[PDB]
């Protein structure tokens, strides 16, 4: 059910944080965890920042925090060209369950458009259930992201689901899960803009984490 693949998801979120070493956390937006000591996240939550390699990265797993230097983070693209969403390997994270099976196969995308989902992620670490209206798929989709200066980029990625909804701060980095019992009510990606009352989720299929 939509429930349960939530209750998975829900378990294997973590707060995503930035600081400089010996200065306070900044807390981003969400993680999740997929397999072994590999996370999604999207990367603009730190890659937009000056001399993000200097910075430490945290995650906040239900009230123990881990630390790593951002220089000491693998981080893997989900393909060519900028996607926003990364997998990332944190050494010092303990292991997460494997939900990567989970995840939407390639030939099964049209099977969630048309539908309902659920968007299961936090604000900052309180978990939220958020209602997504009939999805569409964006072959292109860009959105803005404002940066802690002020100033603020155009982000661009390829393929990203589209659903009616109401987003708040802080919930970039929850997955999208579709209604669709039929395909297991497969994770179908993580979110990663919203406004005026549109939801924006870059696909993320099974296929992508044979990228390592
Ligand atoms: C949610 C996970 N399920 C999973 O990996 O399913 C793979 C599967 C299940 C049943 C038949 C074939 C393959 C889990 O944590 O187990």
């Amino acid at each position: 059910s939509t429930l349960e693949i939530a209750g998975l998801v829900r378990k294997n979120l973590v707060q995503f944080g930035v600081g400089e070493k010996n200065g306070s956390v900044r807390w981003v937006m969400n993680a999740l965890g997929v397999k072994d000591d590999w996370l999604l996240v999207p990367s603009h939550a730190y890659k937009f920042e000056k001399d993000y390699e200097m910075m430490e990265f945290y995650f906040n797993r239900g009230g123990t925090y881990y630390s790593i230097s951002a220089g000491n983070v693998v981080i893997q693209s989900l393909d060519v060209g900028f996607q926003d969403v990364v997998l990332m390997k944190v050494p010092t994270i303990p292991k997460f369950r494997d939900i990567t099976q989970h995840f939407i196969k390639k030939g099964d995308v049209p099977r969630a458009l048309n539908r309902l989902a659920t968007l299961v992620t936090t604000v900052n670490g309180t978990p939220m259930l958020i209602s997504e209206g009939p999805l569409k798929m964006e072959e292109k989709a860009t959105y803005v992201h404002k940066k802690n200066d002020g100033t603020t980029v155009d982000l661009t990625v390829d393929q990203a689901w589209r659903g009616k909804g109401e987003g708040l701060p802080g919930m970039c980095g929850g997955a999208l899960v579709s209604s669709n019992q039929s395909i297991q009510n497969a994770i179908l990606g993580i979110h990663v803009a919203g406004g005026n009352s549109i939801l924006v989720a870059k696909l993320v299929t099974q296929e992508m984490f044979q990228n390592i």
